[PDB]
């Protein structure tokens, strides 16, 4: 239905750009994770290599060292942000199908970052509530990945503006939903896309008015915003 | 004279307008957007980077802390404010483009934000003005930050200087990486022919950045494609 869609103005660009500027650059290990997942039935929820480079990149410039991922799936962006960080970072990975992550932990464990990774086999909401409660200021985290249950993004997000460090980075994957965003009615969608196409259009506009953060939605893969903690 | 100037590189026009009015303007300083406005009625207002890539440069300085920067190519200072706005009260910019008078328009709004004093403005061409900061800088005044935005031949020539003036960690962005799309085929059939060299200079120097061990990257699809390279040593 949406899955089939880009939002750059042609497949030959978005192949040009994974060629020329993502595999050449993927590490091994990334790499066989993907190809792995990409014959996986949920290959659809697979972070697209060249957001993953950018992902990395953020890390890296920004220094973080401590990471909270929300949605692992195979643990594609999970594997990024591991090697990203200093052989020192922690990273707590929360996602609900353990059986999805252990698909790829093999290659995580070959890349040798497995120790970096705190995997929580949970829904996330309660998890973030709970380290509400049992965390103080130098807890806080760096970096958030938001990539779960889209409904589900504003309950995440007014945790994680506590949970992430002020001058923290929050990232909300697929904030353009495959274009259906644009436009107040979209014909067609199966209530799920529906629900969550709506869910982004509402968290896009609360986004841009949010004092606590600045953002800026930038359009690699299906989205990405970036929200900087501010107070 | 140039035809891909209007040639978006998402899929739809609303796409882009959507993210530009939900994302870009409610976000933008106003002294930004009195400059962009003025800009758009200019000659070559095609040059103006767009606003939803200046919030995307913005979120890049603060997050990294850059504190040192330097632009190369300012037309009339969309990301050269950008830049002055988000640096710190101390920050500095080296600001240089061939084109002083492109600058004077921008320049009262860059002064009513009161960031001019953080602005170093040199008219010149970049690749003199490199060859002469690479003879003079300590490791001290190293930049964390160099965005390139100027003639885009040139720019294999910029990145031999900007590996050597910008910090290990800094960042240097290369931007129009993608040419409107452009550089997704071999051959594009009815371009300037100044446009056709930029497309083929984009080509190599997008595989040569890709093998460039000096650097990692990250190509990113906002605005007309922005390469973001971070110096390994
Ligand atoms: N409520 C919830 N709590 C935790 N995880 C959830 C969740 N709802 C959905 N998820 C998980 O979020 C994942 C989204 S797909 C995420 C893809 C992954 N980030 C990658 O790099 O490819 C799914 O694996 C799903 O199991
Ligand atoms: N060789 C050169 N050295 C320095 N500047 C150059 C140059 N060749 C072209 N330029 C300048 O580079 C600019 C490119 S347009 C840059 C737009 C600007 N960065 C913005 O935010 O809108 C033009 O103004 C042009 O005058
Ligand atoms: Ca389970
Ligand atoms: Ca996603
Ligand atoms: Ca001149
Ligand atoms: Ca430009």
């Amino acid at each position: 239905s949406l899955v089939h869609k880009n939002i750059l103005h042609s497949e030959d660009l978005l192949k040009y750009i994974l060629e020329t500027s993502a595999y050449p650059r993927e590490h091994p290990q990334l790499k066989e994770l993907r190809e792995v997942t990409e014959k996986h039935e949920w290959s659809s929820m697979l972070v697209p290599a060249d957001e993953g480079l950018f992902l990395s990149m953020l890390l890296k410039l920004m220094n973080a060292k401590r990471t909270i991922e929300i949605g692992v799936y195979t643990g594609y962006s999970l594997l990024t942000t591991a090697l990203a960080l200093p052989e020192d970072g922690k990273i707590t990975a929360i996602d609900v199908n353990k059986s999805y992550y252990e698909i790829g932990l093999p290659f995580i464990q070959k890349a040798g970052v497995e120790h970096k990774i705190n995997f929580i086999e949970s829904e996330a909401l309660p998890v973030l509530d709970q380290m509400l409660e049992e965390m103080k200021e130098e807890d806080l985290y760096d970096y958030a990945f938001v990539d779960a249950d889209k409904s589900n993004y504003a309950n995440y997000h007014e945790r994680l503006v506590k949970l992430v460090r002020i001058g923290g980075a929050i990232l909300y994957d697929n904030t353009l939903w495959y274009g259906s965003v644009a436009y107040p009615e979209y014909p067609g969608l199966h209530p799920e896309e529906e629900v969550a196409r709506l869910s982004f259009r509402n968290l896009n506009t609360f986004l841009a008015a949010d004092p606590r953060v600045e953002i800026s939605q930038v359009s690699i893969g299906d989205g990405v915003t970036i929200c900087r903690r501010l107070y």
